[PDB]
């Protein structure tokens, strides 16, 4: 039944509270998702303390329920099946030769709006590293998210690598471990192994003077014929 909530365009709200190496910050996002086309459009704004980390490092943390699952793969869509009551999404993101983020989010409907509420904690970052030193280019490389069932928690696990371009031409690797568990008591779908093919594009609003990120993202489930 959850999948029926996603047949049209759905408004999205994202709210994140962060602390990276003691630097506190907050992000508010708004936009919409159209899972029929695997399509997300979101604008994020930094609302409190100066953003202590580069915007691209926050993309994966800042609604995989908007993935396009092909018809023949619908039985594998855990994310929509948990709706409207939602799911908890937790990650550990390890930045190679640098610190880590631990994130805990709840993704659920509030009325007709899909909401992603996040707490992010970053520790062990290096002062003159690529993250605290703001050495990452404002762009994104196009990410297979590998998913498997977690039967004992009636949920899923995922793992994937993202690669963030450094201004010198090199790359900063981010290893992601992910777990999702339902919030409510409805039945959920436990998937066969598969992946999400993801492509994100970052831009700026030329009329926006606040620190911000515009994101256009397309995601399609794959790996099953």
């Amino acid at each position: 039944k959850g999948e029926e909530l996603f047949t049209g365009v759905v408004p999205i709200l994202v709210e994140l509270d962060g602390d990276v190496n003691g630097h506190k910050f907050s992000v508010s996002g708004e936009g919409e998702g159209d899972a029929t086309y695997g399509k997300l459009t979101l604008k994020f704004i930094s609302t409190t303390g100066k953003l202590p980390v580069p915007w691209p490092t926050l993309v994966t943390t800042l609604v995989q329920c908007f993935s396009r699952y092909p018809d023949h793969m619908k039985r594998h869509d855990f994310f929509k099946s948990a709706m409207p009551e939602g799911y908890v999404q937790e990650r550990t993101i390890s930045f190679k030769d640098d610190g880590n983020y631990k994130t805990r989010a709840e993704v659920k409907f509030e009325g007709d709006t899909l909401v992603n509420r996040i707490e992010l904690k970053g520790i062990d970052f290096k002062e003159d590293g690529n993250i605290l030193g703001h050495k990452l280019e404002y762009n994104y490389n196009c990410s297979n998210v590998y998913i498997m069932a977690d039967k004992q928690k009636n949920g899923i696990k995922a793992n994937f690598k993202t690669r963030h371009n450094i201004e010198d031409g090199s790359v900063q690797l981010a290893d992601h471990y992910q777990q999702n568990t339902p919030i409510g008591d409805g039945p959920v779908l436990l998937p066969d192994n598969h992946y999400l093919s993801t492509c994100s594009a970052l831009s700026k609003d030329p009329n926006e003077k606040r620190d911000h990120m515009v994101l256009l993202e397309f995601v399609t489930a794959a790996g099953i014929t």
